[PDB]
């Protein structure tokens, strides 16, 4: 197949969709792959390493478009949609179900749209969104930490102290996926460090991972309550994989908090944790105060690392982009019951069901359309 | 004795040379405490909190000044040398080799002028200057990670990687108390961390101390170009410190890596620092390379850097209260080489030496 | 039941298939247990240790062959076919896809041969064949440190180094059970370790179970080209291809070290091209020191006798307690053991492979 | 100043006395390098590294000696005494006690012959040995590990054993430098690990140091019985009395193994009559291997290149700025590096050893 990575337009996304390590496994399965000039700049990935990985760098996006399969990290936007052409494979995050005039462009344009966070494993976990909750947890207590800084706006604690000295409070609600790694940086920075979660078998996991490095504890309104009071930075890090993050930590809870503690909500991309959160911040306005309390509200934190963030993605993104291209879309997504829950638009219908019931549009079974 | 506490007046300074535990034990020795309002607020030290722990809270720095005693962080600026008299006991950071308008007022004052940082043990060591050594090495490799982000300027990298993705690479040039410290954080945050010393003992203390979490390597030109031109982060951890890393290493590096250095109000290691910033804008890029070039880190976390100083200044200051300045350096030989004027003389050697002006032996005048 | 452990006889194989504490099991449980004098001689055990565990020592191989169950290490040689019989059950490492001769003789003489390594869980494990990867993982890596010494041939580092100098660096390819055990054992000799997986689950739980002592990374052809170039011990732990190219081998320092924990199978370097033994163990090719040497589990026989027999004799006891049917009935793991039957071939890839006739285990057992 | 580096042409000996980041020190301190054609080839430093470096590649050995100083590994051969002249700087390994046809060289050529071994510093610590010390005690454990294994005479055990499966026990004697850095390699391997010490405030800093990952054990002659009793591998690291007696060799099961990093100073053991050679390394005594093959960190010449030169290099430098007599003025440590000058051996002990006459350093240096 003739496979098309162009450059992410979206403002100051950093991310690309292929690493010249990528690139050498399709080339070397027999595929041609052509790189939109300057695609890996934001990651470190010259066009010349991209090259020697044996891909054509095409001068212009549509000549990358051209290709079969566009493999992307974001939405197409509006400037994008004249590239759909008929059965165009496209696989990348489409998030359609709040996206209106990129579904009716790929209904209309008849392209073959497979989304990154709908790929699930019969165990239902959504193996191509783990590496970013991984990537944002590792990050939500480094900007914790930044934030605690007196320059930045917080109390000016070093989360470790100093001997004699004591640790900075960090309690992390939730944990799973981000919540871990949240853990093993709070950890690593020095902070006394208190894990909460619903799941006693999760709590149990996560004494068998830390240890005495940890205290984990059952969450309920109660316990959170305690928690917040006494923390210097509270990570939130609950999903509820269908539905809007639930409002775990109250105004009242934050009013109860010591001025200069922050609050970092890695749940924010679904509504977030805090009832205090009004508001999504960006890199470049990631703060505002409530009630003395410094709050961070980012979404994309990962592409805040686009370099780690672009690896992690396309670690597991690609061996699927292998399969559609050595065996075409079809007969790949027959083979793996995973890939096929990630087609999201086929040949004019919207087969993924909840996404035609939230635009109010018709439903296709995507199975009677593949056979 | 009657004991003093201003407000830090400099630029942004948030420290405090007293907390309400320090108060504490000065009032239960029976020390009258003086604390200027809002002095403890940049580090999160209420008045009342203050007072609850024993001190008078006073409206005017004069008030704190008219104390026998002055603890402060910073040296005195131009518009302090006002409340200078005779006899009056002044213990702080003074630095008087660097300030030579500060030691003639202390001089033309008759000032007791004690330095924190030239209190020196029989084992040589600094012990009052060493806590700001540890929270500048911790903070270190917090400021690189964060420059290590694509929106500060950097490559954009997480320096512990994720799981199938490799970690970022950190050289500490120096291995003594803020290289050891940076070191911590280095491995804390995932990194694969190499530590640099000429001192093959500290080196075998280190591999004691941190075993398969670090590399630790013998220091020289050829292995410092080595670690450089690999390198993400690279702290400079040594303590006039010799320029080690050379133009020729930082243009061997990728673009987006980050250079820090704890000792960059003394010059630093790095050829390449031309200047230093402050938290307002806090690096500049030279080859590709993001330079943090922000003096005293320390300043950036003043409750924790409070804390760490007032845990070893206090009980010095709680000596000169009990017994008197001349009987307190002459019953503790490393407190008596914090004076550096006296009586209108200078009796540190290399203050004297640092302005041509008359140097004066301290037993002599202590007698 | 009588239970016979015959010593092993095949060159230089020093292990063998019970212990003093199997013996206790076995004749606790009422069973009759028979051992040739110096069985365990190899791994440790003398004739007396199995005594006073309650065996009777046996002067000949045939006395021991006589009982009506043989537990064995390794497949029947032909000079062991004259001790083959109707009704025979033979219990061992048997590998019947690559031994006509021997799976001809078991099927003429009507043996039960019940192989260990196609015992098989429902979750698909060999629970037979994992503590051998366990051993051989272990192995790999202090033969890797013994290579890199330069009077073997190596460049002539310690992995750890010392206080001042580098570190070696190990790359693991292949995560699974042989992969983990060698990253133990390069992260205990202060090794800088690269573990690499196709597998990102896996490379998950390799991170929860080492964190900052080992670097997990993603398997492509790029990230092994890179590890390869720069390591001084490459470990092959994929369970086989041919990962490890000769471009990939030739980009070595002179002096790096390969081992695969694969070798008999295959393994994964393109240039290891023969296997070796302990007098001759390593060849040179592009500088770099090819180590072929097979079952390397065979080089800590006491180590290795323990870790098989922990996990063969539970299955012994049932086939001795209930008889091969009864015990193959109540236990599916056991029946998928069951190779030979009653002069039939009941397995289905060792009948493809000799172009034999292939008969369903369960019409059999009825 | 001019400084030579010829190639070591002891037998085996692949050590050498600078690398290419020694080179560079002393090249941008402005001295002329010259190194022998293939002296870094042993321990993997082409001569094109050296050549980068700043040094000059010289065809014979001559060219090197013709140096104002020679910096070598091992002490002069009779075959190199021809090289000496009056006033040459040679800085090696000397241990001239034992070299009386070196010593009467170095006097009659009034070579200025500084031994890395006497540098000495004020708390009376060897720093140009230490390295090597510690590279003995990282190599021991490694080699204990491997004379474990069957086909090498060992009892065929792992050392941290597999899961289900007991580990080695391991004994070090002596706390020292060697003795810490063997039972990190032994904790590593996953030993179970006893250190014993006479020192009291030693066993105390090792506890600080490993905790639970091992046990320490004040050293008397009954605690030494009890441990070695019960060891699959003892390391002597002892700094030399015999500590470890024919009975307790005796009591041991066969098998086991004992390694001295003490070798060729004489070692702890009663039962180690002779030093060995890598081609037949191990003998048998009361069916345990006695590992006698001195000099380990000889197999390991890259590691130990680098920690050795690590700490050699900047004494050269100091020669090289200043000349010798400054810099033994300027540093005490490296006055006790002069064994010989101006035709007089200035080191009491080697006069003794060789019934010569005995000269004051300061009076000559004066
Ligand atoms: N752009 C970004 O910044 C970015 C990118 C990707 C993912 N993420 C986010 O990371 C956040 C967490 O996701 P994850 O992958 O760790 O989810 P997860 O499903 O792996 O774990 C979530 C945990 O929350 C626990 N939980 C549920 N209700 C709870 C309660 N009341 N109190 C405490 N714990 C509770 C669950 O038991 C579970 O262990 C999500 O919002 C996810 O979107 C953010
Ligand atoms: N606010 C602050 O940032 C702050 C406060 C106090 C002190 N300091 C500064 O911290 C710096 C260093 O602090 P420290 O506590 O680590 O010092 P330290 O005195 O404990 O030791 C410095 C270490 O560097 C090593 N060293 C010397 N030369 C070297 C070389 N050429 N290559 C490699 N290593 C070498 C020494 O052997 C030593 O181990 C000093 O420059 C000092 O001025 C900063
Ligand atoms: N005599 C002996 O030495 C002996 C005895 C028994 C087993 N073994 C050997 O053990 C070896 C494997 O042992 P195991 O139990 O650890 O295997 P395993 O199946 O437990 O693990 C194999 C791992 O390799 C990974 N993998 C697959 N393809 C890959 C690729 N291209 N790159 C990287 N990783 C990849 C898988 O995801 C898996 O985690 C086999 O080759 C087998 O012959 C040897
Ligand atoms: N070529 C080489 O292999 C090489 C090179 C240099 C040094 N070395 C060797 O290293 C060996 C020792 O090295 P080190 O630097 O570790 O020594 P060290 O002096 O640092 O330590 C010796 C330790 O042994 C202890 N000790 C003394 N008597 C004891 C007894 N009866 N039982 C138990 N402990 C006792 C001491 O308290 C001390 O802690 C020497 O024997 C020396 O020959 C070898």
């Amino acid at each position: 197949m003739k496979i098309g990575i162009p450059k992410e337009i979206k403002n100051n996304e950093n991310r690309v969709a292929i690493t010249p390590a990528g690139v050498m496994t399709l080339v070397k399965a027999g595929h041609d792959v052509y790189v939109e000039t300057e695609a890996g700049a934001g990651s470190g990935f010259s066009d010349s390493e991209y090259e020697k990985a044996g891909a054509v760098i095409v001068t212009k996006a549509e000549d990358a478009w051209a290709a079969e399969m566009v493999l992307k990290v974001k939405e197409p936007l509006a400037e994008e949609f004249r590239y759909f052409r008929p059965g165009l494979i496209l696989f990348t995050y489409l998030h359609l179900a709040a996206a209106e005039a990129l579904t009716k462009a790929l209904v209309e344009q008849k392209v073959v749209g497979i989304a990154y966070e709908t790929v699930q494993l019969a165990n239902g976990s959504l193996p191509l969104l783990t590496p970013m909750s991984e990537v944002a947890g590792r990050m939500s207590v480094q900007v914790g930490a930044q934030f605690l800084e007196k320059p930045h706006g917080g109390k000016g604690i070093l989360l470790g102290g100093v001997p004699g000295v004591r640790r900075g409070k960090v309690t992390i609600i939730g944990g799973g996926t981000a919540g871990t790694n949240a853990a093993k940086i709070a950890v690593g920075l020095g902070a006394d460090v208190t894990i909460l979660d619903i799941n006693a078998e999760r709590l149990r996991e996560l004494d068998d991972l830390f240890g005495d490095q940890v205290t984990t504890l059952m969450s309920n309104s109660y316990h959170i309550a305690e928690c917040v009071r006494e923390s210097d930075l509270v990570v939130g890090a609950v999903l509820i994989p269908g539905a809007k993050a639930p409002k775990l930590v109250t105004e009242e809870m934050v009013r109860s908090m010591t001025p200069g503690s922050v609050l970092v909500d890695v749940a924010i991309d679904q509504g977030g944790i805090f009832e205090t959160t009004d508001r999504v911040t960006t890199h470049d306005d990631p703060t505002y105060v409530k009630h003395g309390v410094v709050h961070y509200a980012v979404a994309n934190m990962p592409g805040a690392v686009p370099r780690t963030s672009t690896f992690a993605l396309t670690n597991v993104t690609i061996p699927y982009a292998l399969q559609i291209a050595n065996k075409g879309y079809r007969a790949a997504c027959l083979d793996n019951p995973a890939l096929l829950k990630g087609i999201n638009t086929l040949d004019g219908h919207i087969v993924y069901e909840a996404v035609a019931a939230a635009h109010n549009m018709p439903y296709t079974d995507v199975h009677s359309l593949l056979q």
